[PDB]
């Protein structure tokens, strides 16, 4: 795209205040921003904010998000579906033209771990070159084994593609399948979709700890089979709706959009991998690892 | 094959009748039908009754079904393999020589929504041309949320390959991806696999509505990632059967055969996208619509 | 591998004992033996024991295993990683060098149908080359369905790709899908993961029996679309967990190393094929058959 040449615009923060007891105002951009997916190899990304896949969203069930996205993309029109949420389609996850604003309202009535993406034709191409994210609703009654853990992240598994490629979008096989951490509470990573930061900079918890990990395996285009090395997932709720309660299970099917929370216990010290257990996937990027020391500390 | 050029054997009625409290006449044919997967592209599909997907079959748990197919096809053998039923496939599910019928009896011992198709070998190469379909196994007991729901329709998803290329069934990507929806009551629309006519002419529903979609995915070779735009499912009951009760759920996960009955409800006026999130597939058809009015016309 | 180049080390037997009532030693190999994965092609596959997928192992739910590899690869390490255990990947699931031995020790707290793999990076490589298997884990209080299941077997499903070909490995389609069956009692069969010993000598049953079917999808690479021709599956245990507990599924979805205890009956006498029903994957192999007669044997 002639109007992309050159373009890195820089990554702008997630803005979110809560303006009632079940309301919250989000305010993210669409917008280009180089991210280097593996080394040596930039991917001038469609993005939410400038991170791929986006900034976390969290809320409460229950609550109904007044949702801005401010479309900085010079040429490429962009828009926003939450999976978390209600919503017309055509009303509400319709298209900001670039240099636009256009504010959305609707509720996010279900707890769970939410894929959110652009929604502007063609979806793949907006997805794959970098629209996605996940936005959490924390259940109104919690998960019953929240007093069991210890620690948490969130992790999101995406693929990437030859650069805006639409046949390959189709078509081919991904180049990389990558995980990210995007933060919950102050001090944990923050990441983009790479084959690198997780294994460079592992997540860290302490021996004995119950983990959970909110995830979601944003595709656009596989499923995933996710495993924690060297534990077994005690609960997992599937789209993280506390009904949806399996126990003892080595790994979890996520379908494309697909989230879970699951938690584990790490019962020794030691690095321990992260996968989807797609090995082809994780050949090609798609492990991160957990440092489980002493202290927790790295 | 040269006996099927210029082959276009017009759709013929399924037909179905109750012989019994717990008994079901069906029959149905084996036909070569040219049928329009994508605007311009004609596959001269082999076929249940002239539809790929092949008619919709409704029985009551408990139903034996009395089932004959009638081979159209000039040189091809054809076969019946029901997923609801339990049978012995070597002397149930054998082939019926072109010209001839073959009778075949089994029951329907489970609730569900299952998948049919042709059990001929290569097996692959009669699913991939269209021998495939869906039968749907009322629960004697119902499901839990029937009183809730508001509209019913079906959607099969499959997907169409280089015509009868078993290299390319074996090996390839499919080429298209698509939704058919057959019809439960009088007026439903009833469709093929093509990558539009269910965006052309939507389902309709109207606003407020919980609607259940009776869903499968058979493939031949692809898993889905079901989901629909806008909405989140309220319950989910994988294959159909009432036990396996999910909530919540953003998308389903459906392995090649694999049913589901999934509700949801649609809370504005607009048009709702359904697809595989696998977005590949979507991009190769598999979108389907659901238009939301005030009154639930058109 | 140069060092490969004529390598076919013949089958070793495990070796188990149990050592305590909670403790139980395991002593395998790690080796390369010629396996005709399909008529006609040998691959020198990478396994433990000189089978792939490799022997089954059976411990008791709580039963801590005091695990031996004993590396007779001449040039490549290998490890072993049992996804049954908690254990420090980076301690536990360490590299043993050619003709060395090592000793890891950790608990199988989880009861269920497990992979086990060769955890030696690229683990892609290794498993892909054969270093897979299942170890089953049996719960102390049982299945709530063990009164019903007249017989059992165990079945595994893998792929095989070019030989040694980390490129096909990563990106290509595999050139076979295989099923295996391993032995629990004295008289099951033990075959390896080839297109057709399960065709040719079928699992065997009786007519009207309740089969139960410990199954594992290890991989590499695809998923599985489990799915027993004739019948539909009473109950289901994903991961072999009892809790996890679905009922009247007709097709099983299993993630890259998803394991599963499946029950079903058969009710008349036949050839009843066992498939994944991702039809591609079922055409290059992966279709096992299970003859069901009035006696029970052939
Ligand atoms: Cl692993
Ligand atoms: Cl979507
Ligand atoms: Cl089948
Ligand atoms: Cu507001
Ligand atoms: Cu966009
Ligand atoms: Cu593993
Ligand atoms: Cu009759
Ligand atoms: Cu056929
Ligand atoms: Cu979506
Ligand atoms: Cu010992
Ligand atoms: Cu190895
Ligand atoms: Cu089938
Ligand atoms: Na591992
Ligand atoms: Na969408
Ligand atoms: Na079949």
């Amino acid at each position: 795209i002639a109007a992309h040449k050159g373009v890195n615009q820089a990554p702008v923060p997630l803005k979110m205040e809560r303006v009632g007891p079940h309301d919250v105002h989000i305010e993210m951009t669409a917008q280009i921003t180089d991210i280097e997916i593996d080394k040596g190899k930039i991917y001038k990304a469609w993005t939410f904010n400038g991170q791929a896949p986006g900034p976390l969203v969290v809320v409460n069930e229950g609550d109904t998000i007044h949702f801005t996205l401010k479309n900085m993309d010079p040429v490429v029109p962009h828009s926003m579906d939450f999976h978390a949420v209600h919503a017309s389609p055509s009303k509400d996850f319709i298209d900001v033209m670039p240099n636009k604003s256009g504010t959305f309202t609707y509720p996010a009535n279900k707890p769970g771990v939410f894929m959110y993406h652009c929604g502007t034709k063609p979806v793949l191409q907006h997805i794959a070159n970098g629209m996605h994210g996940v936005i959490i609703v924390k259940p109104k009654n919690g998960y019953p084994t929240d007093k069991e853990v210890d620690r948490e992240y969130v992790l999101i598994q995406n693929e990437w593609y030859k650069y805006n490629d639409m046949n390959d979008f189709q078509n081919g096989v991904p180049s990389y399948v990558v995980f990210s951490s995007k933060a919950l509470k102050p001090g944990d990573p923050n990441t983009n979709g790479d084959t690198f930061t997780l294994k460079e900079k592992p997540l860290l918890a302490k021996v004995g700890e119950k983990i959970r990990l909110y995830i979601n395996n944003v595709g656009p285009n596989e499923v995933s089979s996710f495993h924690v090395v060297g534990t077994v997932f005690d609960d997992v709720y599937l789209d993280g709706n506390p009904n949806n309660h399996l126990q003892g299970m080595q790994t979890v099917m996520l379908p494309a959009s697909g989230g879970a929370v699951v938690e584990f216990t790490v019962t020794r010290p030691g690095t321990y991998p992260i996968v989807t257990h797609q090995f082809n996937h994780a050949q090609k990027g798609a492990v991160a690892m957990l440092k489980v020391t002493e202290t927790g500390e790295d």
